[PDB]
C-alpha cells in the first residue's frame, strides 16, 4: 500500500539509525545510590519525555489524515497516547540483552543511569522490551500498530466518526500486510501483552507523582497537563 | 511540665485500646492464597486509616494549648499530620518481630492480611515499627513525640509562631523527661528526633499508595481521607 508505506516512512523518519545513535552520555557502569534521586536526574528524566512528546508528534503529522483531523482532537489523542507510545517505541528499539535504553534522539543510556530518574519503572520496561522482541513484530507491523494505538477512540474528540474511519483504514493496511507476508494470530498474541502495557502506563503515572511530590524540578507544563488530564479526578 | 508530660501521657494512653479490649476475632496468620487486590482489600484498607481519625482528634484535644490554636489551624495540623501521626500510633502499637499490625480500635491483623491493601506500604511501616522498637521509647517520650508531629510548622498557618511556642513546650518536656530518666542533663534524643524524618518518607509512601488507589478505582476513598489526600497534594 501507499498508506503502509507512509507509515512506514514516518516511523523510520521518527527514531534514530545506527549512525545517527548517541554513546555521547553512555556509561556501562555507573554506581548510583538507589531510591534517591537529584535535579539533574529528574530533569533528564522530564527532558527525555517531552524530548519524546515533540518526535510522537511529528511522527503523527505524517500518518495519512492525521494533520487534518480538528487541532483539539489531535492533540487528545497525541496526548492519550503519549505514555503508551513513549514505552512502546522505547521498548521496540531498546536492547535488553545489553540494559540498553535507546531513545528517540539517538540517546543511549544505560539501565543504572535509567535508576535514579525512571525508578523501577525502567527495569518494567526492558522486561516488556524483551517480551515484544519475542514477537518479532516486523517493522510495518509495528509501523500499523503503533499508529493504531493513537488513532483509536477517546473520550471528548470532536469528530470520532473520522478518528473511527482512519482506524479502519490503518486496521486494513495492517490486516493486509500481515497477509501479504504470511503466504487474528500474532495479532492475538500481541494483545496479549497489552495488559503490561497498561499497568507500565501506570507505573509511569506513578513515578510523575512521586516526583511531583518531590518537587525537585517542576515538570513541563504540557507533561504535566497530560498527567492531570489521564487522572478521573 | 511536668503536669505537661502528665497530661501528654493520659492523652495518649486514652486514646488507644488496652491490652485486654485487643481484638484477635479477625487475626489469620495463614492466608492461602493473591494474586492482584480486590475490592474488600481497598475497603479495609480505607476504613482502617478512616477509624483512626476520629481518634486522633480526640487525642489531639487533649494535649494542652492545642484547643488555644485558631480553629482554622487546629484543622490543618491535624489533617497535615494524620497520615504520619496513624503510621507512628501503629509503628509503636504493632508486634513487628511477629508480623502483628494492631490497630487504634484494638482489631489485630497479621502483616499477609493487610500486604493486598496496604502494598508495599505496609512491609515499610514494619521496618519502621522494627526501628523504632530498637530504641526501647518509653510511654512519655512517645507521649511528646507524637504530639509534636501534630504541632509543627505547616504552610498556611495563621499563628505559626505560637505552634512554634507549643512545639517549644512540648519539646522542653520530652529533652527533660529523656534527661531525667537517661542520666542528666543528644544521642538518644537526637536518635529519636531521627525518626521525624523518616516518618514523612513514610507519610509520602502512604500517598503513593492512596493515588495508586484512586488511580485504580475499585472503591473511592471516604470523602474525609480524600480530602486529606488532596489538600496534602501540593497542586
Ligand atoms: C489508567 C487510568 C486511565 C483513565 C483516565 C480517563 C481519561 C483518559 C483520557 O482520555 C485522557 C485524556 O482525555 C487526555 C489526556 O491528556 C490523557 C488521557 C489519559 C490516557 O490516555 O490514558 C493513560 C495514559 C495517559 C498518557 C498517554
Amino acid at each position: 500500500a501507499n498508506l503502509l508505506t507512509s507509515l512506514v516512512r514516518a516511523h523510520l523518519d521518527s527514531g534514530p539509525s545506527t549512525a545517527k545513535l548517541d554513546y555521547s552520555k553512555f556509561q556501562e557502569l555507573v554506581l548510583p545510590h538507589f531510591g534517591k534521586e537529584d535535579a539533574g536526574d529528574v530533569q533528564q528524566f522530564y527532558d527525555l519525555l517531552s524530548g519524546s512528546l515533540e518526535v510522537i508528534r511529528k511522527w503523527a503529522e505524517k500518518i495519512p489524515g492525521f494533520a487534518e483531523l480538528s487541532p483539539a482532537d489531535q492533540d487528545l489523542l497525541l496526548e492519550s497516547a503519549f505514555l503508551e507510545l513513549f514505552i512502546l517505541r522505547l521498548a521496540y528499539r531498546s536492547k535488553p540483552g545489553e540494559g540498553k535504553l535507546i531513545f528517540c534522539s539517538g540517546l543511549v543510556l544505560h539501565r543504572l543511569q535509567c535508576a535514579r530518574g525512571f525508578g523501577d519503572w525502567i527495569d518494567s520496561i526492558l522486561a516488556f522490551s524483551r517480551s515484544l522482541h519475542s514477537l518479532l513484530v516486523d517493522v510495518p507491523a509495528f509501523a500499523c500498530l503503533s499508529a493504531l494505538v493513537l488513532i483509536t477512540d477517546r473520550h471528548g474528540l470532536q469528530e470520532p466518526r473520522r478518528v473511527e474511519e482512519l482506524q479502519n483504514r490503518i486496521a486494513s493496511c495492517l490486516k493486509e500486510h500481515v497477509a501479504a507476508v504470511a503466504g487474528a494470530s500474532c495479532l492475538s498474541r500481541l494483545l496479549g501483552k497489552l495488559p503490561e502495557l497498561r499497568t507500565l502506563c501506570t507505573q509511569g503515572l506513578q513515578r510523575i507523582f512521586y516526583l511531583k511530590l518531590e518537587d525537585l524540578v517542576p515538570p513541563p507544563p504540557i507533561i504535566d497537563k497530560i498527567f492531570m488530564d489521564t487522572l478521573p479526578f
